[PDB]
């Protein structure tokens, strides 16, 4: 389609943008309601804590093992049962559907740190964290991102399926269902069942991944590639469920781990390896220490 060159031309390094006010209000309201959910933590029952933490991890795996490694990068291959687990988990996590998530991410890698990068870190921290979700995509994103080969995803039935039935699926998996089962099973109050079991954990999962774009691209160390910007960040690797070794991963995206070392702080590699031993994941790419050593070259 088209674009307005007033939102593309810039004297400096950042053009003007169109504020999406539907998103600004909703994001603000999710976080305000999350801050309130923090204050309701000591009130909560023990089970809803376990429920909250548990729901956090599965949601993470739906993005980490699922949306990112399996589908965005095609690092490994997953048998049908695991496929179902990850696609359901990805709906629990309510980031954009696997198709759109991978599409943006395949551009995040190939056009890293340009205006074709959906979360361009050159724009700043706030933009890369959540700011890019509060504004219209810079024209270059779909101008250059229309290049990418998304055939592997389009041909995958399950991926396109959740893309269609996403609004119902995400409503259930991310809001209704995670609110009902504390309020109904271990007699949680509806108020805590809302602002903690859903509001708090969903906001937690959001930022935890946002730090992989924001925090991880400005803070850390680069023993693999000095010239690029993603950093090896331990906290982010711990915040995320393993995706914080970003200087490594942008250098080796097809790695079925996101790091040089398996299981180090990679809870997912451990998970994926468990899935492999069960016979549910099978084609793991592991980059030779040869190539990793051949790249101190940066
Ligand atoms: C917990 C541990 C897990 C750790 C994870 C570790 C991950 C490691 C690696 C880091 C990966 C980055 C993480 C990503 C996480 C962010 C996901 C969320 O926050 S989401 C949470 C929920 N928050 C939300 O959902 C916020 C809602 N988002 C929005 O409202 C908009 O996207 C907008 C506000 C950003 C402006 O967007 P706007 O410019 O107005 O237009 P639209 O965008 O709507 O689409 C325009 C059309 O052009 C095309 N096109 C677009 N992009 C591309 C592309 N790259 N290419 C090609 N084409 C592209 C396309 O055809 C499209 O049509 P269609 O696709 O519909 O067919
Ligand atoms: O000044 C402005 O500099 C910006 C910085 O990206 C250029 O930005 C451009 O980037 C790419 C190509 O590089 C184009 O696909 C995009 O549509 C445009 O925004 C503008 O074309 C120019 O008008
Ligand atoms: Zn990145
Ligand atoms: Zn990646």
């Amino acid at each position: 389609d088209i674009y307005d060159p007033t939102y593309a031309d810039a004297a400096g390094p950042s053009p003007k943008v169109e504020y999406v006010w539907r998103n600004i209000i909703l994001m603000s309201l999710l976080h305000l309601g999350a801050l309130y959910g923090i204050t309701l933590i000591p009130t909560c029952k023990f089970y809803t804590w376990l429920w909250g933490v548990f729901y956090y991890f599965v949601s993470a795996l739906g993005i980490t093992a699922g949306a990112h490694r399996l589908w965005s990068h095609r690092s490994y291959k997953a048998r049908l049962p695991l496929r179902l687990f990850l696609i359901i988990a990805n709906t629990m996590a309510f980031q954009n559907d696997v198709y759109e998530w991978a599409r943006d991410h395949r551009a995040h890698h190939k056009f890293s740190e340009t205006h074709a990068d959906p979360h361009n870190s050159r724009r700043g921290f706030f933009f890369s964290h959540v700011g890019w979700l509060l504004v219209r995509k810079h024209p270059a994103v779909k101008e250059k991102g229309s290049t990418l080969d998304l055939s592997d995803l389009e041909a995958e039935k399950l991926v396109m399926f959740q893309r269609r039935y996403y609004k119902p699926g995400l409503l259930m998996m991310c809001f209704i269902l995670p609110t009902l089962v504390p309020w109904y099973f271990w007699g949680e109050t509806f108020q805590n069942s809302v602002f903690v079991a859903t509001f708090l954990r969903y906001a937690v999962v959001l930022n935890a991944t946002w730090l992989v774009n924001s925090a991880a691209h400005l803070f850390g160390y680069r023993p693999y590639d000095k010239n690029i910007s993603p950093r090896e960040n331990i906290l982010v690797s711990l915040g995320a469920v393993g995706e914080g070794f970003h200087n490594y991963h942008h250098s080796f995206p097809y790695d079925y781990s996101a790091s040089e070392y398996r299981w180090h702080i990679n809870f997912t590699t451990f998970f994926i390896d468990c899935m492999a031993a069960l016979g549910l994941a099978y084609d793991r790419k592991k980059v030779s220490k040869a190539a990793i050593l051949a790249r101190i070259k940066r």
